[PDB]
């Protein structure tokens, strides 16, 4: 569709470096459609930038100063979503998507309208919308693969937005605000979430982050 | 703020060409705050590409095709500001230059479910919103310029929208739907609207297309 850019870049490094740790050539080729030559080359002008840093052989993530900048991009990312679920009614697991198109223009005074007109300070999938300097709340979230049975939880945010990922949380109503109670976590992490027990498989958990009461 | 587009140079011509007859290179360089000698290339640039013509000394205008060109665009120009003013409240005489940044990257999805979602057919300035193919229902109006003292017309569309131009309609309530009736045409176009007299100088009446009854 668009022209990728830089802000992608950033975007798709910081979710990958919060569900996995890293983020890679491939995955990062893979999730934005973009040859590996060019991803290479933009991995290292990002590093040339202090925007981005080795971990090690083949492994990538955002310096602090490219996290913030990452940042101040998805704050009109995040109201993006926000605009276009609320306003229009795009659909819970497709508004990332078609966010992306209208993004690059929010201006602040669209934005903060946005955010005043709602009343929201997060993304319909839970993320912090951060302020305009790049600042997000510090939040007391943790993965759910870090818990252990019979442990009670709210979901907070999905950290990592695929299509795989969004539509199976929305089938199951994995949404943030859900109440959760861990059942199982052998081989699967099975919950028990609105009457139902759902086994999430790992790949899906991993992106799942919950707050414990 | 943002890099000028091909799409924004379709845009003013076409608005001119509307508001006067013609597009000068003075009057688009001022519009798009371009230098005189880019805005040179790229109506050359356009003629090149059989998407405007010359029309005599220093004067210029769409061909069909590039008025076409023009539509397309500007059904995603003119849907950002029903989002924008239905959605969220950015203010009617902001809405067109608050729509510049997203209207890129409107797609058919956000396009057609803002049109749905609201219900509309035209901008907030009663222009009408274009098919994907670039065509426009043909429409009965005429310029208020037209009319003859004692004529009672209903304000249809704002062809031309500027910042004197909107702030004025909108500070005198001379918005599409209201019904007008001339008082006099000397000097300016003095109208009956909501009671009250007002002076319509002839800069801003030649934006102004009216239907009679
Ligand atoms: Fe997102
Ligand atoms: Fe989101
Ligand atoms: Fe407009
Ligand atoms: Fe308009």
């Amino acid at each position: 569709i668009r022209s990728v850019t830089e802000e992608d870049y950033l975007k798709i490094i910081q979710e990958l470096v919060l569900y996995k740790g890293y983020a890679t050539l491939a995955d990062i080729s893979r999730s934005l459609n973009v040859k590996r030559q060019s991803v290479r080359d933009e991995i290292n002008h990002l590093i040339s930038l202090s925007m981005a840093e080795k971990i090690e052989r083949g492994k990538y993530r955002l310096t602090p100063s490219g996290d913030r900048e990452a940042n101040r991009f998805l704050r009109k990312h995040r109201t993006a979503e926000i605009l276009l679920s609320r306003c229009i009614g795009i659909p819970w697991e497709r508004v990332d998507e078609e966010a992306m198109g209208i993004e690059h223009g929010m201006t602040e005074e669209i934005i903060q309208r946005t955010i005043e007109r709602f009343g929201v300070d997060r993304c319909p999938h839970g993320n912090p919308i951060p302020d305009p300097e790049g600042n997000v709340e510090p939040v007391a979230d943790v993965r759910i693969t870090s818990l252990l049975p019979d442990s009670t939880a709210r979901i907070s945010r999905i950290v990592y937005e695929t299509d795989d990922i969004l539509h199976f949380l929305a089938l199951n109503g994995l949404i943030p605000g859900k109440d959760i109670k861990i059942e199982s976590v052998k081989d699967t992490v099975r919950v028990l979430v609105d009457g139902r027990s759902i086994e999430i498989p790992t790949d899906i958990a991993m992106a799942i982050m919950v707050t414990v009461d």
